[PDB]
């Protein structure tokens, strides 16, 4: 039905918010280095992760219907706000209104989802268009930012007016969770520092273009979308979770090693056509262990998915200004060590079932 649409278009806004400002951030920092552009990126996540407890309270309280309206509202606020203001102050607090926009909303599309649709690969789809979002925010924002360079947070804060018109007229042992969990700060750790950083270095490293960086990234989201959409199940056929995982992992060490080693100007469009095939795969992939480890506490799991989510796109942005600060190749590898860490992990997890295993078929 048209209810599933509508939610995910919800949840893809709500999403796009957060990577909108990449591209407007360079022309922000001659208003700068990268550790205040880290913060003012962060600041949406953390506000986001702890408001989502708060925020499905609120929604038990009164929502389901209501409280994704508020979130609209919120968003829309929010990002209205950061296109007329230029206060440090009053964009800080944008994006603290914006995080708790998406706080509020996040739960009331999630329950809803899960509550108007019968199924699983839904909560998939689900991950594929939150790190689809993600993605391309940076993309369309600069594609944006040609026009003009309040431009992007215009046109948001019209789309969240058209989700609010939309919405109107429509509508146990915590050890097992310590593996994924870890994971999933690792992806939202590998992802969203390199895409804060990605720009950047793009506008150090080959004197890049915000219409170039936009396009980049936009070719890069689109395959990585389309790779997954299109191969997702003959690679879960293939590989079970954690091989997957740690494969897909492996690639973006790799990818990420080809862009610490190009130097050209194709040579690096081309490798940010294939950088977010590994991420795009992962996400999916750890859904699918939390789904699969946890047999009835379904909304705890996903619970902790959404805040280690916003807690690794929290920290990760942070960090990843402050090294680009202190060095121009920094950032990346972070983002390596990060995916190296957990390759560790996983293989230390997949050591670990195996000898339970051979001890249980050795019984």
């Amino acid at each position: 039905n048209k209810q599933i649409f509508v939610l995910y278009f919800n949840i893809f806004l709500i999403f796009l918010g957060i990577g909108l400002v990449i591209p407007v951030l360079p022309v922000y920092l001659k208003d700068l280095t990268g550790s205040d552009l880290g913060l003012l990126v962060a600041a949406f996540a953390l506000s986001q992760m702890i408001i989502s407890p708060f925020g499905g309270t609120l929604a038990d309280k009164l929502g389901k219907k209501l409280i994704i309206c508020i979130g609209l509202i919120l968003f829309s606020v929010s990002e209205f706000m950061f296109a007329v203001g230029h206060n440090f102050s009053v964009l800080m607090l944008s994006r603290v209104i914006g995080g708790m926009s998406a706080g509020m909303v996040m739960p009331g599309v999630t329950g809803l989802i899960a509550d108007i649709s019968p199924s699983a690969k839904n909560f998939g789809y689900m991950s594929a268009i939150i790190n689809s979002g993600f993605i391309l925010g940076p993309g369309i924002g600069g594609f944006m930012a040609e026009v003009s360079h309040r431009m992007p947070f215009y046109f948001a804060g019209a789309l969240g007016i058209l989700a609010f018109i939309m919405s109107i007229v429509l509508i146990i042992n915590w050890k097992v969770f310590i593996t994924p969990v870890i994971l999933t700060l690792v992806l939202s750790f590998g992802l969203s520092a390199f895409e804060t950083l990605y720009s950047l270095y793009t506008a150090d490293k080959v004197n890049y273009s915000p219409k170039d960086i936009s396009i980049a990234i936009t070719g890069g989201g689109i395959f990585g979308a389309l790779f997954q959409i299109y191969f997702f199940d003959k690679f879960m056929k293939y590989f079970s979770e954690l091989t997957f995982i740690a494969w897909s992992l492996l690639y973006s060490v790799v990818v990420l090693i080809l862009l610490v080693f190009a130097n050209d100007y194709w040579s690096i469009m081309l490798i940010s056509f294939v950088v977010f095939i590994g991420f795009d795969m992962i996400r999916p992939a750890i859904t699918n262990y939390f789904s699969n480890i946890a047999g009835e506490r379904q909304g705890f799991a996903g619970g902790l998915n959404s805040t280690f989510t916003s807690m690794g796109n929290f920290i990760g942005p942070l960090i990843a200004g402050a090294l680009f600060d202190v060095h121009i190749e920094a950032p990346i590898y972070m983002a390596i060590g990060v995916s190296l860490a957990g390759v560790v992990i996983v293989l230390i997890e997949k050591q670990h079932r195996a000898a339970a295993a051979d001890l249980e078929d050795n019984w």
